[PDB]
């Protein structure tokens, strides 16, 4: 149908917007602490601690599969990265501190993407 196509075009554009948002969020992690999933070979007990792991590579796979339907779903995944890290790691670690900084610096990027998605529909 012509409607299914117009939907596919919106999803494609949402996907293009979220790709740019992702690139901006990931620049706020220059040390690449959150670039890849926590290694289960190096932290074998990780899944006894964290039930829904997340990282930027995994969000990117989902993104390119156009698996985000809206910004809310995308934000949930970003928030997992941060919140998992702040539970697993203690306050006085390079990892916890890097999440705090990603959170604070990402909020500006997310604040405007929310407006651009309401605006552009």
């Amino acid at each position: 149908s012509m409607e299914q196509v117009a939907m596919e075009l919106r999803l494609t554009e949402l996907t293009r917007l979220l790709r740019s948002v992702l690139d901006q969020l990931q620049d706020k992690d220059p040390a690449r602490i959150f670039a890849q999933p926590v290694s289960l070979k190096e932290v074998p007990d990780y899944l006894d601690h964290i039930k829904h792991p997340m990282d930027f590579a995994t969000m990117r796979k989902r993104l390119e599969a156009q698996g985000y339907k809206n910004l809310h779903e995308f934000e949930e995944d970003f928030d997992l990265i941060i919140d998992n890290c702040m539970k697993y790691n203690a306050r006085d670690t390079v990892f916890y501190r890097a999440a705090v900084r990603l959170r604070d610096q990402g909020g500006v990027v997310l604040r405007q993407a929310r407006r651009e998605v309401d605006s552009i529909g």
